[PDB]
């Protein structure tokens, strides 16, 4: 079976058959894919739709298939990053823990295998303002993981800080706390110049004092 075949199958109106279609595609990926670039794009497009699904089995299966496409395409997946990242930001807001986790894992995989971490972050940073509080928390958690896996050298820290500053004021404690963890982890990697930066961000004084208390407690 071929790409023409899978392109048609993943676009079926009958969603009920997505798991069966997906399993076949997964086996196929594991085993031309790139003989028609248009068809490859339409297939990835459709699977990005599957990631959207409220059925966790389908969203997970879409994530697995996209992950397999990343394994086989590497930097040739770059053209799909924009739309995949939008879907991933939404998915990080999913009610189901495993789904949120697999969404985050794929985002990190893009930074490892498809394009430099900052290229991904230029798109991913849009998620900081998403109107799902779980998505907002997830973007912060991605930043922490990015530092844990790739370090701070690949990123332009000054473009990420202002987003965290907004999230210090979030309506949810879990989002504020994740943003705080993220800024403190930036501090761990970059050092005292992060304090210098944070004085120029318009942060209210009592909040800034609180952030610097967290910095003082960085290893205590």
């Amino acid at each position: 079976r071929s790409m023409e075949y899978f392109c048609a199958q993943v676009q079926q109106k009958d969603v009920g058959g997505r798991l069966q279609v997906g399993q076949e595609l997964l086996l196929y990926l594991g085993a031309d894919l790139e003989e028609d670039l248009g068809r490859l794009g339409k297939t990835v497009d459709a699977l990005t739709g599957w990631v959207g699904s409220s059925n966790y089995r389908v969203s997970l299966m879409g994530l697995e298939i996209l992950s397999a496409f990343v394994d086989r395409l590497s930097t040739r997946f770059k053209s799909y990053v924009a739309m995949v990242i939008v879907a991933l930001i939404d998915r990080m807001g999913d009610a189901k823990d495993k789904v949120r986790d697999e969404a985050q894992t794929l985002i990190l995989k893009l930074m490892d295998q498809v394009a430099p971490p900052m290229y991904i972050w230029e798109q991913l940073a849009s998620g900081f303002k998403h109107k799902n509080f779980r998505s907002r928390e997830g973007v912060c958690l991605c930043l922490i993981e990015t530092l844990n896996i790739f370090g701070a050298q690949p990123l332009v820290i000054s473009k990420l800080i202002p987003h965290l500053c907004i999230l210090f004021g979030d309506s949810n404690s879990q989002v504020r706390d994740a943003a705080i963890l993220a800024i403190v982890e930036i501090y761990r990697h970059v050092g005292e110049k992060v304090r210098m930066d944070l004085y120029k961000r318009g942060i209210p004084p009592a909040r800034l004092e609180m952030i610097f208390a967290k910095f003082d407690e960085v290893q205590s």
